[PDB]
């Protein structure tokens, strides 16, 4: 791929989009979202981190002859909801919870076109399920479950195994994060792949590892 956007196949219908941003002192580092393909229809889980990443993603999807039906953003930060304004211009439906829209509005950013007003939401009929586990990385963070592939998109609610801390905690509830994670652990014992917002894909250990990081940071 390019220095802005890499795509990695996770299964027949599911791609991981990895978008890059310069964050000193690490150089270029990736944010992960998904593309889910349902027949002639494509769906974005999180927007890429840069507007350029997003335009390259739209081109790569539309170059397969797929219509981008919808996008769901997993929290109010730029590495998940950064290109809500572009998608809304292109008349691609954006989905965000009422909590995500509250925090976008509070930070003077455009809200989603469509509001999720439930703790569980069927983002793509029989293909993608949204769950709100409670506060963790942010008040508003959600996870996305792909029942056909047994893929859980954790976003920034979930840390990579290698990560030894929680990253940016300025909007975090470190006290609730372990109880929130226990809900996700209890809901998805069948998860084969967990996608963190940053770093390597893994198994359920990533859930238990994030819970442990959070339990220790309270000390
Ligand atoms: C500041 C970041 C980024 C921010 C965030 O989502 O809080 C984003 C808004 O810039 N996501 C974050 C997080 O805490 O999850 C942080 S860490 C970032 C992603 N992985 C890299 C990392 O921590 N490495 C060890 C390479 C840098
Ligand atoms: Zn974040
Ligand atoms: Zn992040």
């Amino acid at each position: 791929g390019t220095k802005e956007l890499k795509l990695k196949k996770l299964s027949d219908n599911v791609y991981q989009h990895i978008s890059y941003k310069r964050v000193e002192p690490w150089g270029l580092i990736g944010a992960s979202g998904l593309v889910v393909i349902n027949g002639t229809e494509a769906h974005m889980i999180d927007t890429p981190w840069t507007t350029q990443g997003t335009k390259q993603l739209i081109e790569w999807i539309e170059a397969k002859g797929l219509t981008i039906k919808s996008a769901v953003v997993t929290h109010f930060h730029e590495d998940a909801s950064g290109d809500i304004p572009l998608l809304n211009d292109l008349k691609i439906k954006t989905y965000a919870t009422s909590l995500t829209n509250k925090l976008l509005k509070l930070n003077q950013k455009e809200v989603s076109s469509d509001e999720i007003s439930s703790n569980t939401f069927e983002f793509i009929d029989g293909v993608a399920s949204v769950f709100y586990p409670g506060a963790g990385h942010t008040e508003d963070n959600i996870v996305v479950w792909l029942p056909n592939e047994k893929i859980l998109f954790g976003g920034c609610f979930v840390k990579s195994l290698k990560n030894k801390n929680l990253g940016y905690t300025g909007d975090a509830n470190i006290s609730e994060w372990p109880n929130s994670m226990q809900k996700v652990i209890n809901r998805y014992p069948d998860a084969k792949l967990v996608v963190p917002g940053h770093g390597e894909v893994g198994d359920v250990s990533l859930l238990k590892h994030t819970q442990a990081l959070a339990l220790s940071a309270a000390a």
